[PDB]
């Protein structure tokens, strides 16, 4: 960072959204060595995941539940006949409806992560117009001179200013005779547009916190489709397993 | 995704309002392996479903639900005189009023998923035009100088200013002796329209709710069409396979 | 400080945020020869922290927590295998999860002095334009004139005025025969900014503070997250070390 004219702009966006994103729910009973955030952050990113029994000796679990890639086959519903578990440096060949549980985020497992993605894009687009345009309000005119011309408003401005003068020589008017004054300024203002792009920002926070269900109508009901699906994977997890797995919308992050 | 001047807009929208389309109502006593979501999904997406009993053995289903398609033939009134069911990799021949139910969205069999291909397209229309008319906010104005003024003006930005500004070498300007500048504005400024674009969005969001009968007597008119429509084939299904089905509206995903 | 048209502005809002940032919790019963101040400064500086049983008998601590850098190995889920502490002058290699406690300001483990360095940098900005602008307001018209025409009018002023004329000798003017005035006005005017600047400046303020969760739900919202890790770390020390630390949120500085 702290380089002219830029800035790392996204991270600042996408990990503080994140970090909202991964707080909606909070899974309570789990599988020894195995954490609420390991199943969301699977939901979170992928949309879809799969929690199955580990049979690999050399990985230190008894059950996993990992980002779920189908297989390309399917039922006359278009549902995928097998599922594969996704792992850091490792990977599940096909594991299946009568072996393992496919959970979703929603119906469709769009992930929560593509909508965070696009709105970040679009908030530093808007940082960098905020910065753009506040630069540009320094400099409503600009004076073309001569050389001896030039010298002589640095003496004005030396007087009573604080600052040097927006003066520069223009060669076409230093050379040509006859007619041209010697002095002519060109008007660069810009709009003022500062207390306007604070107000778009915020009304692209409001509908990125819509998507996510977080904030009433709608975002209420996105909260309810994504908590049911939720319930409706944790009753097949306790009865293929018997592992009495309960899931909770998060009201509050301490319970007391 | 993340390529420059594009995004993969229309999922985000076209996943997103499908979710809330496809839990408008509830079935909740079913045949051995079918699904709530199995006949609605063929009412989302065709406007149209057969209900009938499977007769192929390869296929490990004692009743199907399928999207239908009727065959040209007619009565005195228009009604079609046999249905085909069908299915992924499958294609079942001419089913009939006889021993199978076909269902409908509404009387038109008007699917409801035409609405949301519309407005997925106009709203990934109005996403390309902010970004665009953001971008444009950059460039109020742009200069066209000779080279040498070029090089005199970054001198004078560099004292103060924390960009490059928005000057270029005119070729014409250059070349040309006798009169003309040295120095060119040319007035580039847009009209802001961001405001104006995230309330037209909106005003699109919910003409897409209303036609869906989610969202108030229109809407609420709209819902309970499509709720006689369903309760009318759910008394049919029972009288001729004696299968107690029952469809409810969901006024909440949870029960309890 | 105290330079023409410059002020040492970045340690101002700097250090007066920090202060601000540093100041949102304290943890209350601590080992011997340590201070609530040096875990919330690893947690703010770095976003991660180390806490751990001291070896190297040079040091005069029995726990130490430090800024933390994970090594680039990971489990299945991509939690690091390994920690190294930072310390002032010093490096502790490979502390694990068997020996020692990772503590996070949030779950990505983004710093909160991000937030603040570009908070910083876009409040020095605004200053240095609202210090342009108004030294812009003693200029709104400029003459140029002969060198007898500037002395007469300088009499004309020394008459009622209490300052000097913004007169200069325009070089062209005084040269050239035939048509041209003898006097010419170029207007300066800029417009009017520093109400609109002090502002923004406020609206910039209540940003930064919203990300710091200092400042209502997305507020609340932000603290009760860090809060939760700081928790959840905290009973993970009291069991590998048996040591009673408790943290509370800062609601007053003083207790009575």
């Amino acid at each position: 960072i702290l380089l002219k004219n830029d800035v790392f702009m996204v991270d600042r966006y996408y990990d503080y959204y994140s970090n909202m994103g991964l707080n909606r729910f909070r899974w309570k009973n789990l599988p020894p060595g195995m954490e609420s955030r390991h199943i969301e952050q699977a939901l979170f990113n992928e949309g879809q995941a799969v929690f199955f029994k580990n049979t690999d000796p050399n990985e230190p679990y008894g059950f996993l539940c990992l980002p779920c890639a189908p297989s390309n086959g399917q039922n006359i519903y278009g549902d995928p006949v097998d599922f594969n578990g996704i792992g850091v440096n490792k990977y599940f060949t096909n594991l299946s409806p009568l072996n393992a549980v496919r959970i979703l985020d929603n119906d469709n497992g769009l992930a929560p992560v593509r909508h965070i993605a696009y709105y970040t894009y679009l908030m530093s687009q808007i940082e960098m117009t905020i910065n753009m345009n506040l630069d540009q309000q320094k400099f409503p005119i600009i004076i073309g001179a001569t050389q001896k011309n030039k010298l002589s408003m640095e003496n004005l401005y030396e007087k009573y200013s604080s600052f040097e003068p927006n003066i520069l020589v223009d060669e076409k008017l230093a050379q040509a005779l006859q007619e041209g004054k010697g002095f002519d300024a060109l008007n660069t203002q810009a709009p003022y547009l500062l207390d306007k792009l604070a107000d778009f920002k915020k009304t692209c926070e409001n509908e990125l916190l819509t998507f996510l269900g977080i904030n009433n109508s709608q975002i209420t009901f996105v909260l309810e489709m994504a908590y049911k699906n939720r319930l409706d994977a944790c009753k097949r997890i306790n009865e293929m397993f018997g592992l009495n797995l309960e899931v909770e919308k998060v009201v509050n992050l301490l319970e007391v």
